[PDB]
RNA sequence: CUAAGAAAUUCACGGCGGGCUUGAUGUCCGCGUCUACCUGGUUCACUGCCGUGUAGGCAG
C-alpha cells in the first residue's frame, strides 16, 4: 500500500503486541470497545475495517509488466503461469542468512 | 513459445617530499645402477645425353 497506510499498519502491529488483541481486534466487543472508547456501532465499524484489511480485497488480474510464461502440456496445448515474487520466503531466508553471517554465535 | 518481450553512464583531474638494514657463522658422514638388442622401412626420386623445347624419351 501507500506509505501513509504503512503508518497505520505499524500502529496495528503495535496493537497486536502485549495482549491477545492481535486476534482480538475482531473477536471481541466489550473488551474492544471499552478500551477503544467508541460507540458500539462505531466499534463494529472499526472491527469491520480490521477484518477488511486482513482480507485481500483485490480483483483477480495481472499486469503487462509481469512475466506470464507458457508451460507446455503433455501432448496438448499450453498454460499461462504468472510467477509472483515470494516475499515472506525471502524474508525468512534473509533472516537465516543474516543470522548465519552475524551474531554473537557467528562472531564467537 | 525461454522470471519472455525494452533500454547510451559521463564529463574533468599533479600523489611527492626524505631516509645507512646491520653485525657473526664447519653442511657431513656412507653407497655396485644392471641385463639384451639388425636402422633400415625399396628411404640416394641421382647423374649425363638426343631433342629449339619446359613436349617426349634415352644411358648407368
Amino acid at each position: 500500500g501507500n506509505a501513509a497506510a504503512l503508518d497505520v499498519f505499524k500502529f496495528l502491529s503495535l496493537q497486536y503486541q502485549g495482549k491477545n488483541l492481535l486476534n482480538w481486534l475482531t473477536e471481541d466487543s466489550a473488551e474492544a470497545v471499552q478500551a477503544l472508547s467508541d460507540n458500539a456501532e462505531q466499534a463494529r465499524e472499526w472491527r469491520q475495517a480490521f477484518i477488511g484489511i486482513t482480507a485481500v480485497k483485490g480483483a483477480p488480474a495481472s499486469h503487462s509488466l509481469a512475466k506470464q510464461l507458457y508451460f507446455p502440456l503433455p501432448g496438448s496445448g499450453y498454460h499461462l503461469l504468472a510467477p509472483l515474487f515470494p516475499t515472506s520466503l525471502v524474508h525468512h531466508v534473509h533472516a537465516l542468512l543474516r543470522e548465519a553471517r552475524f551474531g554473537d554465535a557467528a562472531k564467537a
